[PDB]
DNA sequence: GCTGACGTTTGTACTGTAGCG
RNA sequence: GAUGAGACGCGUUUUAGAGCUAGAAAUAGCAAGUUAAAAUAAGGCUAGUCCGUUAUCAACUUGAAAAAGUGGCACCGAGUCGGUGCUU
DNA sequence: TACAGTACAAACGTCAG
């Protein structure tokens, strides 16, 4: 007999349901394997697979980047120490070894305690002479003294490590460092985006309003009070506030519906800024870059404020003069305190937990916590005004290692490098011989297009070698094949157009992209409009359109047409038609790279077009990002009837215009057929490659894979017979004949490309037969549904969903996918070109139709299709079946058992203490002496039966125990489990009996109670409530008590509130075992029953957190908060029935673990 | 979010200890 | 909304930065403090200025692995699946 | 020889990241 499937593919679950011709689900009796006494189990063929959500590579990428950064940093040091190696070995033989084991305690350390000089006199006197490394650094710069080589090393290393940033290109000049010149460039950028309401920098001295001895807020308001055209709430004002490192609300400016807060000091500023630009435009990107550059410049004028000489180590000198300022302010504060406020001293300067100077130096407090502790203490205190104003301009008792040190360029460290090096060349000859080598060590940066410097063994790299020898800062220029590496960067980094695959996506400031998007929005008058307006200003207002042309604002812009007209300065060149592709490749070099030499090497191909000054400016220009479209989509394909391209149709289209999405979607044109012919993957792909070829989140792709697997298993069930229909939903998180048809399309048809891709995967998986001709035979037809059809079925037919009760709702939604899609496909035979891979198509389920006049019109109760004579939907019989299935108490819910993968532990390194639970950070490093990590991630648990040592008599006591293999020791456990377990103290373990138990491994124990494994030390809730349809339909309708017969349905059935509460009571006594929670709940229901039914229901809807599957989690009922009963034990599952579940969950293998021992 | 860290806060083995002249 | 490449700044951890004074003291008073080295997943071998947190994974039989293979039907009912009748 | 003194091992909240 024929059957169908429906699937509810969410980000966290895949509902699956099997339905016969009649919409009823089967219920096969499945075979059970293993040592239990149930040889079979009856299961309904409906279910949902639950799984933890597929996460992005982003955090792995961030970690990987950190790992490379640290490795290259201590190669930078190793290169330094190699250069110093022989000559240090003379000047102080053990010095680099003393610096190597500096982290060690004295018993572990082979050499002396004090790392620099060995002895306590010279090292203490180093620190007295130099309390901060910047004292040594400015000494070595200022002072031609023949200083001890150890000190040379320490300053050079404190610059080669911690070398600042590489954002300023070439040398340091006032055109890219002075706050004045840059504020001038920022106002030019503001006036470039907004030619309306500009401002003039001539009234504002950014060297003295900015960088003044006042706060961010004083300087902001002094700046506003000298701008004629602006005000502190406005756009330019918030840009300066942000530059000032304050946190403005640009949503007040762009009139955004959600809030939009920005702070340049914040570590997620890039994400927030990117959301801001998705929301406001792309034109703003050079405005915000100029404001970021201004923040870095005023940060540089604030940090570099000592100016006693131009060569005079200006960073080190300021860190010193700050130490001077800090030690006088600290002498002042301590004296102030102990003479005029004699108590409270200890909480400030000794406590070490509180946010005073104790916690600020000695403990864990940051400068902002310290300012929020100290401000309430300088307030209500006298004589302290000089300190309070230092705190107000955030200068009070600053550290030298702060969050602001990321403003420091590498040219500052190179000038101090060069000063130190060629201040001591004439005393150390190897400092002259290798000064170019050390200056390369700090200056060298691997370019963005070369990647990791692999030797074939990297997944990530593409670097191409001109020589087979070891890469270095010095030999990089010749051992890397830069050209081949950059061509490999070109070919790896180009993404591909999802509309037309295997075609490179354009740079998003491509000029063919610009002409296209302006024309697309603007849909010979077009030609006149763009030549007169869009080629003459960056953003055409509709007032200008009417005044300049209708007499005789638009989002889209030719901004790069304007940039190039500004930069290369001859207009007749950019309007010239054969000059498109030179310029397409210029914008492509210029968006692809961020390196000076690679841009210059590629622009050298064009050195004959433009003069070396504008070429210099063109290489100084830089663009970022990428569009969603390829030139073969915009201007390559062409219609076979009319004989023009998409772009030509955008330019001329007759009397009636079409948008780009219509040039794709239009039936009449041949673009859609060419696109759908091209949509397949080149030369094909595997299942896994195809899902990694889809356009979506990894969680959705995980759902798509679990969908494919539950389908392949729902045909491994019921004898390899394929389903006649598969219905898919990707979950949501008058009229003329062509308009009646458009309202059918509006109802029935998926707009989201991911689901069509799912239908393609399932189709190509299921359908594998062919004619004598090339014609496909498709044994399965794959249906894509839409949630509104389902949700209308749910809402209209009193058939409601409220997802707090149980995870059955995923399975019920897939059953709803199955019945709605399978009724639709036999109701409408001729419409299978319209959803397989009268106008309100949903009305065939209805009993009665309410018309626009108010009147009522009836339908047949049995609903049938006239094109076949087939019965399709028997109201009151299929409608009754679906209510049975939604009520039905057994639904297979499988939490996918998963090996936990991820970080070895939580990231924070905890201090040293006598606890055994600490995870050693190295193998040499005893946690009792060094500290270490905590909260290791259990990768999987393992059931071990063994002897272990017991008592002072050292008995070999036999134990069955659940041991947590952590992610760290998974590799060693899987290398040899016997010797790992023997090293864990488990003796003569039974190898054939060892049972691997990943997270969410399921056990059944008593009275049907199921409990599942979070870890060898923690368990989670298994079962869930079968509340029959009446109770769930009630509790939706009651929680939505606030059509009126639906309110009366809730004032009737009052007792269902009591019945639901006693069913959850019964159940959680049976399964949840949180007695004091049920007692609180039953007595609180007695306490609060006088609250309205609507309030009752909405609180009981939250109360199912008492029963929901998985982790115990806190919840509330009116005034009362109920805390989780955490199952931090595992002793019982050792004698439970372990269940190994199939990915659908139908097939089972059950191990009664009590039989093991 | 939710596994586990880290205390308190109870519940189990081992040695003492018992009015006496 | 996927993914990748180059740098930074901190943060943490241990160590070094002589503490002093008393006095039986489980440390009180005072003084000090700003910095640095090192490590930043353990580590791995093809030994690279690389790789190590994404994806993937119920169980059983073959297979180094890749991978393939493993569970009768229908009915009547439903507390998470229970029961009856044919069949091998 | 039953209970007392008391050194020792599971369980039960709030943090912690």
């Amino acid at each position: 007999k024929k059957y169908s499937i429906g699937l509810d593919i969410g980000t966290n679950s895949v509902g699956w349901a099997v339905i016969t011709d009649e919409y009823k689900v089967p219920s096969k009796k499945f075979k059970v394997l293993g040592n239990t006494d149930r040889h079979s189990i009856k299961k309904n063929l409906i279910g949902a697979l639950l799984f933890d959500s597929g996460e992005t590579a982003e955090r792995t990428r961030l970690k990987r980047t950190a790992r490379r950064r640290y490795t290259r940093r201590k190669n930078r040091i190793c290169y330094l120490q190699e250069i110093f190696s022989n000559e240090m070995a003379k000047v102080d033989d053990s010095f680099f070894h003393r610096l190597e084991e500096s982290f060690l305690v004295e018993e572990d350390k082979k050499h002396e305690r004090h790392p620099i000089f060995g002895n306590i006199v010279d090292e203490v006197a180093y620190h007295e002479k130099y309390p901060t490394i910047y004292h040594l650094r400015k000494k070595l710069v200022d002072s031609t003294d023949k200083a001890d080589l150890r000190l040379i090393y320490l300053a050079l290393a404190h610059m080669i490590k911690f070398r600042g940033h590489f954002l300023i290109e070439g040398d340091l000049n006032p055109d890219n460092s002075d706050v004045d010149k840059l504020f001038i460039q920022l106002v030019q950028t503001y006036n470039q985006l907004f030619e309306e309401n500009p401002i003039n920098a001539s009234g504002v001295d950014a060297k003295a309003i900015l960088s003044a001895r006042l706060s961010k807020s004083r300087r902001l308001e002094n700046l506003i009070a000298q701008l004629p055209g602006e005000k502190k709430n406005g756009l330019f004002g918030n840009l300066i506030a942000l530059s000032l490192g304050l946190t403005p609300n640009f949503k007040s400016n762009f009139d955004l519906a959600e809030d939009a807060k920005l702070q340049l000091s914040k570590d997620t500023y890039d994400d927030d800024l990117d959301n801001l630009l998705a929301q406001i435009g792309d034109q703003y990107a050079d405005l915000f870059l100029a404001a970021k550059n201004l923040s870095d410049a005023i940060l540089l004028s604030d940090i570099l404020r000592v100016n006693t000489e131009i060569t005079k180590a200006p960073l080190s000198a300021s860190m010193i003069k700050r130490y001077d300022e800090h030690h006088q302010d600290l002498t002042l504060l301590k004296a102030l305190v102990r003479q005029q406020l004699p108590e409270k001293y200890k909480e400030i300067f000794f406590d070490q937990s509180k946010n005073g100077y104790a916690g600020y130096i000695d403990g864990g407090a940051s400068q902002e916590e310290f300012y929020k502790f100290i401000k309430p203490i300088l307030e209500k205190m006298d004589g302290t005004e000089e300190l309070l104003v230092k705190l107000n301009r955030e200068d009070l008792l600053r550290k030298q290692r702060t969050f602001d040190n990321g403003s420091i360029p590498h040219q500052i460290h190179l000038g101090e490098l060069h000063a130190i090096l060629r201040r001591q060349e004439d005393f150390y000859p190897f400092l002259k011989d290798n000064r170019e080598k050390i200056e390369k060590i700090l200056t060298f940066r691997i370019p963005y297009y070369v990647g990791p410097l692999a030797r074939g063994n990297s997944r990530f790299a593409w670097m191409t070698r001109k020589s087979e020898e070891t890469i270095t800062p010095w030999n990089f220029e010749e051992v890397v094949d830069k050209g081949a590496s950059a061509q490999s960067f070109i070919e790896r980094m180009t993404n591909f157009d999802k509309n037309l695959p295997n075609e490179k996506v354009l740079p998003k400031h491509s000029l063919l992209y610009e002409y296209f998007t302006v024309y697309n929005e603007l849909t010979e008058q077009k030609k006149a409009i763009v030549d007169l307006l869009f080629k003459t200003n960056r953003k055409v207002t509709v007032k200008q359109l009417k005044e300049d042309y209708f007499k005789k604002r638009f989002n889209a812009s030719l901004g790069t047409y304007h940039d190039l007209l500004k930069i290369i300065k001859d207009k007749d060149f950019l309007d010239n038609e054969e000059n498109e592709d030179i310029l397409e490749d210029i914008v492509l070099t210029l968006t692809l790279f961020e390196d000076r030499e690679m841009i210059e090497e590629r622009l050298k191909t064009y050195a004959h077009l433009f003069d070396d000054k504008v070429m210099k400016q063109l290489k100084r220009r830089r663009y970022t990002g990428w569009g969603r479209l390829s030139r073969k989509l915009i201007n390559g394909i062409r219609d076979k009837q009319s004989g023009k391209t998409i772009l030509d149709f955008l330019k001329s289209d007759g009397f009636a215009n079409r948008n780009f999405m219509q040039l794709i979607h239009d039936d009449s044109l041949t673009f859609k057929e060419d696109i759908q012919k091209a949509q397949v993957s080149g030369q094909g792909d595997s299942l896994h490659e195809h899902i990694a070829n889809l356009a979506g989140s990894p969680a959705i792709k995980k759902g798509i894979l679990q969908t494919v697997k539950v389908v392949d298993e729902l045909v491994k069930v019921m004898g390899r017979h394929k389903p006649e229909n598969i219905v898919i939903e990707m979950a949501r998180e008058g009229l003329s004949e062509l308009d009646k048809a458009g309202f059918i399309k509006r109802q029935l048809v998926e707009t989201r490309q991911i689901t069509k891709h799912v239908a393609q995967i399932l189709d190509s998986r299921m359908n594998t037969k062919y004619d004598e001709n090339d014609k496909l035979i498709r044994e399965v037809k794959v249906i894509t549904l839409k949630s509104k059809l389902v949700s209308d079925f749910r809402k209209d037919f009193q058939f409601y969903k409220v997802r707090e009760i149980n995870n059955y709702h995923h399975a019920h939604d897939a059953y709803l996918n199955a019945v709605v899609g399978t009724a639709l496909i036999k109701k409408y035979p001729k419409l299978e070109s319209e959803f397989v891979y009268y106008s309100n198509i949903m009305n065939f389920f209805k009993t009665e139709i309410t018309l626009a006049n108010g009147e009522i019109r009836k339908r047949p109760l049995i609903e049938t299709n006239g094109e076949t004579g087939e019965i399709v939907w028997d109201k009151g019989r299929d409608f009754a079946t679906v209510r049975k299935v939604l009520s039905m108490p057994q639904v297979n819910i499988v939490k996918k058992t998963e090996v936990q993968t991820g970080g070895f532990s939580k990231e924070s390194i905890r201090p040293k203490r006598n606890s055994d639970k600490l995870i050693a950070r190295k193998k040499d490093w005893d946690p009792k002496k060094y500290g270490g990590f905590l909260w290791p991630t259990v990768a999987y648990s393992v059931l071990v039966v063994a002897k272990v040592e017991k008592g002072k008599s050292k008995k070999l006591k036999s134990v069955k125990e659940l041991l947590g293999i952590t992610i760290m020791e998974r590799s060693s456990f899987e290398k040899n489990p016997i010797d790992f377990l023997e090293a864990k103290g488990y003796k003569e373990v039974k190898k054939d009996l060892i049972i691997k138990l990943p997270k969410y491994s399921l056990f059944e124990l008593e009275n049907g109670r199921k409990r599942m494994l979070a870890s060898a030390k923690q368990l989670q809730k298994g079962n869930e409530l079968a509340l029959p349809s009446k109770y769930v339909n009630f509790l939706y309708l009651a929680s939505h008590y606030e059509n009126e017969q639906k309110q009366l349905f809730v004032e009737q059935h009052k007792h269902y509130l009591d019945e639901i509460i006693e069913q959850i009571s019964e159940f959680s006594k049976r399964v949840i075992l949180a007695d004091a929670n049920l007692d609180k709940v039953l007595s609180a229901y007695n306490k609060h029953r006088d609250k309205p039914i609507r309030e009752q229901a909405e609180n009981i809807i939250h109360l199912f957190t008492l029963t929901r599957l998985g982790a115990p989690r806190a919840f509330k009922y009116f005034d009362t908060t109920i805390d989780p009963k955490q199952y931090r034990s595992t002793k019982e599952v050792l004698d439970a029935t372990l269940i190994h579940q199939s990915i659908t969950g139908l097939y089972e293998t059950r191990i009664d673990l009590s039989q093991l021992g």
